[PDB]
DNA sequence: ATGATGACGCT
DNA sequence: AGCGTCAT
């Protein structure tokens, strides 16, 4: 139980835009559309790497981070788009100008947490409630969902089919009478998202997926389950089979070496296992707060907000100098530096002019042959001189002596502590 | 020769 | 503040 938490207080969903850079190239040039297709950058070394495959290609085995000459080699017919190149570097302006497109369209619905260029968090629980009072009493029809999967459901052979007759079990057996059923909510959040969805495919071209359940971490896993152009419910119930046989590696924050160490020291392999531990015994091993929160995710319940935040909270600019082409000499250092500087205030004037606000701290980073050294200083004017030459200064005495020794395989500008303006 | 980013936690 | 983790 009467008195134990279930995680339901809330509707959450993630929209997550399809092979993203693609469907940015394939609206601009037609000849790419419903073909395979990949973005890459750099064309040099091995044809480029390939940084965003359509899934036309992916059923051949092409895959992110792949050289393009090799993923030719899996799909001889592969058409490629080159991601712009400005400065001696790429240039993903076209890529985030299309972002804020779809964040535009998303935030006419709900409150949105900016994910990444191409993922946004929605907490719908306010829409829902809205709605629900709309529509009276009124059952949902299935027409509402068209593209809609329940996780867990059907409990003929072909794959649509299974989703309606999914679809179908689920709605005739939802309590439409109770305004504060959990699975009634989800299903009302599932509509908007259809409705988003559809909106965002309209005046932008781009097709998306979505999970939509009570939580960040499940909305996410749910919108993986069918992709692409498709959404998914994961609700309250579904959790125990879902976890079941679910790889702790594919909850967000375990995929790295804390979702090892779970494995390794627990000696277990499924989200679901995690359960028959007291959060005591989490807590001794993982940690206060990775303790508790484990305990809790593998039970589907988790806290973290929706936060509000459409724009990023940092403008950077990066250039890896790999293998033999490790700067050297002090003059290389000045005019990379010079040309990082130049995108990062071109960057930030459109900034400040779109969003009135100004940064204030620039933080540089190098790597010698992720990052060996961060130091920050003051950004006080949006020039690039200034800012190159300030970053060499906070730099230049880690030069071990052209000359430039150790060599340099990374460069890294980044505008960060904004003030509103 | 992945590269170019971006949020957040720890001390 | 500077570094490490985890992610797209
Ligand atoms: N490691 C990376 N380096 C550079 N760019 C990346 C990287 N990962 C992702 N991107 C860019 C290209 C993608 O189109 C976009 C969104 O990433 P992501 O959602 O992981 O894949 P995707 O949108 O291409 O395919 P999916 O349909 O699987 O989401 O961000
Ligand atoms: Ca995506
Ligand atoms: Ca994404």
């Amino acid at each position: 139980g009467p008195h134990m938490a279930t995680g339901q207080d809330r509707v959450v969903a993630l929209v997550d835009m399809d092979c993203f850079f693609v469907q940015v190239e394939q609206r601009q040039n037609p000849h790419l559309r419903n073909k395979p297709c990949a973005v890459v950058q750099y064309k040099s070394w091995k044809g480029g790497g390939i940084i965003a495959v359509s899934y036309e290609a992916r059923a051949f085995g092409v895959t992110m981070s792949m050289w393009a000459d090799d993923a030719k080699k899996l799909c001889p017919d592969l058409l490629l788009a080159q991601v712009r190149e400005s400065r001696g570097k790429a240039n993903l302006t076209k890529y985030r100008e299309a972002s804020v497109e779809v964040m535009e369209i998303m935030s006419r619905f709900a409150v949105i947490e900016r994910a990444s260029i191409d993922e946004a968090y929605v907490d719908l629980t306010s829409a829902v409630q809205e709605r629900l009072q709309k529509l009276q009493g009124q059952p949902i029809s299935a027409d509402l969902l068209p593209s809609t999967y329940i996780e867990g459901l059907p409990q003929t052979v072909q794959k649509e089919g299974m989703r309606k007759q999914g679809l179908f079990q689920w709605l005739d057996s939802l309590q439409i009478d109770n305004l504060t059923s959990p699975d009634l909510q989800l299903t009302v959040g599932a509509v908007i998202v259809e409705e988003m969805r559809a909106a965002i495919e309209r005046e932008t071209g781009f097709q998306c997926s979505a999970g939509i359940s009570h939580n960040k971490v499940l909305a996410k896993l749910a919108c993986g389950l069918n992709k692409p152009n498709r959404q998914t419910l994961v609700s309250h119930g579904s959790v125990p089979q879902l976890f079941s046989q679910m790889p702790i590696r594919k909850i967000r924050s375990l995929g790295g070496k804390l979702g090892a160490s779970v494995i390794e020291i627990l000696g277990i392999e499924y989200m679901g296992e995690l359960t028959q531990f007291t959060e005591s015994q989490l807590q001794s091993h993982f940690g206060e707060k990775n303790g508790s929160w484990l305990y809790a995710m593998c039970r589907g319940i988790e806290h973290d907000p929706v936060k509000p935040r459409q724009l990023p909270k940092t403008i950077g600019c990066s250039k890896n100098f790999p293998g033999k082409t490790a700067l050297a000499t002090r003059e290389q250092v000045q005019w990379w530096l010079l040309q990082l500087a130049q995108e990062l205030e071109e960057r930030l004037t459109k900034d400040r002019n779109d969003n009135d606000r100004v940064a204030t701290q620039l933080v540089v980073s190098i790597r010698v042959q992720l990052s060996s050294l961060r130091r920050c200083c003051a950004l006080t004017r949006y020039d690039a001189h200034k800012m190159s030459h300030d970053a060499f200064t906070v730099i230049k005495n880690c030069n071990t002596s052209t000359e430039w020794s150790p060599p340099l395989t990374m460069l890294f500008l980044c505008a960060t502590k904004f003030s509103a303006s």
